[PDB]
């Protein structure tokens, strides 16, 4: 047997396929088991409309052995692309082995897989071929828009294989599949769908701030759109047409890397904030809101 | 040398070009070798117009040693894209060493090989995506629009490589690559060919029904959008906006499904479909014709 | 580690970052380091906007420890896209292993490698399809658009690995990568890139013909457009409308294998060039002019 056929062969049990249906429409997708009670990660624009439509739209997961059960939503996360779904009292489950992101080099030999039963199911090969990459991302249906700091692979990620595993050649996930290819890291999922297994949420960092991207010779990074009133920023001080080279610890390049700086901040704490005005560099102070105050 | 250096070189003088020439134009393909007495396996769309235009259109082979010798077409089946050709009194020739895509699996390495001396000639590299996969073709020229049941790879197929081989790790060819890639199984392509080489045609199973695909939450599958008259659908008692759930043993998902699944079909015996009518499940029974009934 | 990895990161400190900035546009690319004294290999479109506007465009090159040393231009070739920067008075500098071009099959493993703190920064992974294949190209700015003589490669050529090197298994430059994957073999570069060192410019053949591709079963090549005045071509005796076959020992298939056989001619000796005319075989004789008379 290959080295890509046996690796994929140990893992095809623990993806599994993702179905949402109505009277008029269907969506399919590619889901992880990565707990035996039943916790099925998959990315959040797979399961959008039955989230949005919950009265109309119906989930179910499809094992690789032809059975199908119910599923049921736990949360999501448009922010990160990242969902959870529980399917109830199925036993034997083989469960995926989550393995660590930050041991992930370039060059390295991964597999994208989708679910083998999957009507356009796909499973491709490549390497790994850059490491925390802003890269956006749209939203489904009413959801927002984001960018998510990723790993990119010249493996295909495709309809097919979208929500399922990224695997390494100990066949261990190291990312979730979001559809040159980009896939979620395994630490970011697991951190996010920890909290959607206990919570049925997750909260992020926000400074009410729109940004343009800007490259010149004067200042490069992210160009101040607006400020939102009585956000983060206004109150910290950052104004408009400012240009955003470094939110915390993290330098930032253009808009979508701000994105991903804002989200790793720490809500409530002070973060330094360094802006160019006007040929000024200026450090500024602010401390970052909770996007869902109830929720917090 | 290399793993994949050594498998392409073994095969490069099994694979040949392929070009139709006329005073205006000129096609150029790939071509395998399957018999030392000088058949030739490509693909129906690499030489349509030369078969629909055969008073202006000349077809040679050519050869890894350079040798350029002339051509005649002994059939072709639309149906699949594939053709067999014919050179004659051609001595020493490497007869490419054919496999068994039934003992293929997702995640073997294949090299999609074309022609060495070919114009826009390629060899990709990639792994077996899906196995058993309805893909939708165009007809070149008055051809028919197709599906085959195909072996996907996420190797490129590209004009460059269609028409050659689909070669696994033991230099065995698997497929005819035939232009997210996708190629002709290699048991398919021994049984068109031996019934284009006898009978210089192959006879397929018709129904007489257009579908359309249709997917939601009662009924997922081929709706029929046209029952022809004195067709074996009509007569076996299909009407119109019913949804084909089942073409004998083999279950349909959608319409390309539904064309792999008719042209499996014996004809002449009685075959069991089952559709979706108004709510109400009804198995049916039809004989196919032959689309050919002077060839049958 | 991986195979793949470890080629990689061996040759990560001989790809440095190419940024070209003004008051309102950035542009960026890769490089390679292929003399200890400073001087980097890229290609022509990375920085054609900073040549043609010296006054206004600034060149830094990043290395992999993050340092930023200005660089200036030796001398670019749009023909070749090609190019040779000089950074100064830098130490312990890794210079890459270059290899030869000519030893490169088909099948062969690949790694196309970018700057890897680059902002678009990718590494992908794939073999070489074709060798010897003319591809065209186009002039960045007032740059002339060109056609090369090239390495085909199904690894992904992209913006993120423009200007780097292509790299065989043993951490070998055999290429250089050029933004379906295209490279500069390296035999063309160390000859290409040895002139702009010492002349900061290179010479090549000139004919004064222009050819639009033609393939018919009279006469396949390059049909002569226009012949330019007093041009090599015009008193060698080449007319329009006619089908050039061959230039001096190479046959030529198209317009673009065409210019890649005029550009391998010697300036100054005469050269056979056979055409077809109204149907008769004519081989005549042209005496190929220096692109930069006053340079050579």
């Amino acid at each position: 047997a290959g080295r890509f056929t046996k690796v994929a062969a140990a893992v095809a049990d623990s993806v599994v396929t993702i179905e949402s249906v109505s009277d008029q429409e269907g969506m399919q997708g590619s889901g992880v088991i990565v707990d035996g009670r039943g916790y099925i990660v998959t990315n959040n624009h797979v399961i959008s409309e039955a989230a949005n439509n919950p009265s109309q739209f119906k989930t179910t997961v499809v094992f690789n052995d032809g059975k199908e059960v119910p599923a049921n939503l736990v949360g999501r996360d448009p922010k990160t692309d990242l969902a959870v779904l529980k399917v109830d009292n199925v036993d034997n489950l083989t469960v995926a082995r989550l393995g660590d992101s930050s041991k992930v080099r370039v060059g390295d030999e991964v597999l994208a897989v989708g679910a083998p039963l999957g009507l356009r199911s796909t499973v491709t090969q490549g390497i790994v071929s850059a490491l925390h990459r802003p890269v956006p991302l749209s939203g489904e249906g009413s959801d927002t828009d984001t960018v998510i700091d990723a790993i990119q692979t010249d493996a295909s990620i495709n309809h097919g294989n979208s929500g399922g595993p990224l695997i390494d050649m100990d066949a261990q996930v190291i990312g979730i599949n979001t559809a040159l290819g980009f896939a979620i890291p395994v630490n970011e999922m697991k951190l996010v769908a920890n909290s959607l297994i206990k919570d049925g949420k997750i909260v992020h960092p926000t400074l009410g701030i729109s940004t343009r991207s800007v490259s010149n010779a004067i200042a490069s990074g992210a160009q101040v759109a607006n400020v939102k009133a009585g956000s983060p920023a206004q109150k910290g001080g950052i104004l408009e047409n400012d240009v955003i080279v470094k939110v915390g610890n993290r330098a930032v390049a253009d808009s979508d890397e701000f994105v991903v700086a804002v989200r790793q901040l720490a809500i409530g704490q002070d973060a330094p904030i360094e802006v160019v005005r006007e040929g000024r560099h200026v450090t500024l102070t602010v401390k970052p809101d909770p996007d869902s105050t109830l929720e917090h």
